[PDB]
RNA sequence: ACAUGAGGAUCACCCAUGU
RNA sequence: ACAUGAGGAUCACCCAUGU
RNA sequence: ACAUGAGGAUCACCCAUGU
RNA sequence: ACAUGAGGAUCACCCAUGU
């Protein structure tokens, strides 16, 4: 068994779907990268650690690129015009049973579901109002 | 119009669903809290700001409580035995059109969808393997 | 294949069996824990390192908790009254054939077979005499 | 009781089984060895002592010879190329009843049971994957 | 995908082919070995990492045993007289698309193709003349 | 004989094949480059040195360019946008027979055969997983 | 860093010693 | 190194303060 | 000079370490 | 205050370093 597998980061139906695959697991940091030029690839990293006697802390990171071609002196290169950086840290007391962890996961999924306040503000370059 | 409304943080079908409602919007930080004792409530905060000339930064936070009764000297109080803290920061260059922001949102939803590596490791008190 | 699968650590004859599942492979240390709060889980860890130019050393560690519910600060938390620690290191020469290895495995199995000296002494809180 | 008796270490289903028999008790340290020279013998030693005020600790040591291409009764050097060493340290808190100790013995038998990850890795000259 | 599977390393046209199979993944470093003792095994290991900000680097290592006059399962010393070591470091600029990478793989297959200078020199215990 | 001949480094099936021809043997380093300006050529170098009293070490180096036309100082020059570098060192004991060597060659060929793990990971800008 | 310890642990940590 | 910060990044880096 | 490094490179060059 | 950190929290606080 492994959970260090490729998965769909961006679901665009079934065509235009962004798939991120395992690339490296050095020093406890799992990394996934989408295919083609590393310069225009999506990247996900995830590590977990005992942050204190009572807590374990997950550090999850995602990079969404703005794909573009850079032309400098007639030599063009595939680059990312720019990138968005999602950095998230989740702390969980060592007392959490498996049911507690699941509730935590639902809370995370709910916060981001379509229609809810946060994903709507972001999807529209807005804030709360 | 407003997006500062109540929403379902934890969907448990249609009964056992955790709903978080607007509570305060002081100094640009939107807060939502579930009902009943504030001591055992769920909390979501979200603020957005121009972090640099090119970027706007969202700071989203969620608190999932472990509901318990504390008894001290015969006087019981509704408390949270402990809490999980989700802290996330999302940076977006000011060049992102609305389509870019949407792609960013899908990437966030995809990372957490059921079955994918990250929500599975968390839901099971595990790491990547 | 992939030998990183789950298994029953304590076989209580199909009912009350303690099964341990894969949970982390960060740093080359394969970990397996049981479904519990991490404060009350059985943990099994395994790592192999080429300890010398001509040896390989496996380091296997097992933790068996005595579960309990403790009232700290007036609140109840799932905890482990105590833990028993098994620590084994096995050093095998690089010259050992697959069958040479199969012999080490049978030797460890026989050593702990019910009814033999060592497991009898242990289960009876006794020494060998 | 009297548990310091002869036992089958490597069970080959009757034909070519390896029986190890009492050979030394200097210092309360029970030793068992097979019918061979000591350079080519299967050896097992076991002792218990109270490690700390809260723990008792069993120290079990097993030596297994590299058998493929072995010359019985011969002088094989370096010793290190022809022998595998197993070292087990079992720590049991003074509170552990006999029943607690029996469960621990099961946890050890389960870890080494045929078909489980750990024994299958050792036997195949592998690690966890 | 899932490319960490068993493959034929030395193709002898069916009879006496050498198949190498997954044996370790500690640290994201995939390892494959043949069915032998580790002193006489065929071994392959591979890892990728981002070497500099502009490059990614694959490190592939192969170990091949001296087979002429070999005693299977035997202890053959010095180790250095009985083993050949191959070390490959492939540096690929982050701009390289998948198609660029395919061409590179061809450049490697061509270099080692039968009848070409490099493989013919190695195989004849020679240099270039 | 003379193994210092030309060969097709990138076989694009008879049309668009990159052949590399012998170009220098100064300093015991056999060099081969493709027909191009030296700024845009594929280069292959090979040297063998008796690295130890009992070893011989082959050092093979391959360079695959990403060709481009760059406008420097208002003028157009044939250039290489970037280069991918392969670096391999093979160490063989002086005790290796011609057939022992032929085995190392087949092992390197199998390693890179289309469809096997390593060349699949590389061509897909991926890691082994 | 190794190495060995019927050295310790709250257990992927600490000790002491021979290199 | 710990910890926190609606501190910053080019994103497993960097900055400030309370152990 | 060797030696080893899932050390780096602009790649027949540089690094660090055990001799 | 900016910035970063698989730095910490009791979580819009606190810590370190590069402006």
């Amino acid at each position: 068994a492994s959970n260090f597998t490729q998965f769909v980061l961006v679901d665009n139906g079934g065509t235009g779907d962004v798939t991120v695959a395992p690339s490296n697991f050095a020093n406890g940091v799992a990394e996934w990268i989408s295919s083609n030029s590393r310069s225009q690839a999506y990247k996900v990293t995830c590590s977990v650690r005992q942050s204190s006697a009572q807590n374990r802390k997950y550090t999850i990171k995602v990079e969404v690129p703005k794909v573009a071609t850079q032309t400098v002196g007639g030599v063009e290169l595939p680059v990312a015009a720019w990138r968005s950086y999602l950095n998230m840290e989740l702390t969980i007391p060592i007392f959490a049973t498996n049911s507690d962890c699941e509730l935590i996961v639902k809370a995370m999924q709910g916060l981001l579901k379509d229609g809810n306040p946060i994903p709507s503000a972001i999807a529209a370059n807005s804030g709360i109002y």
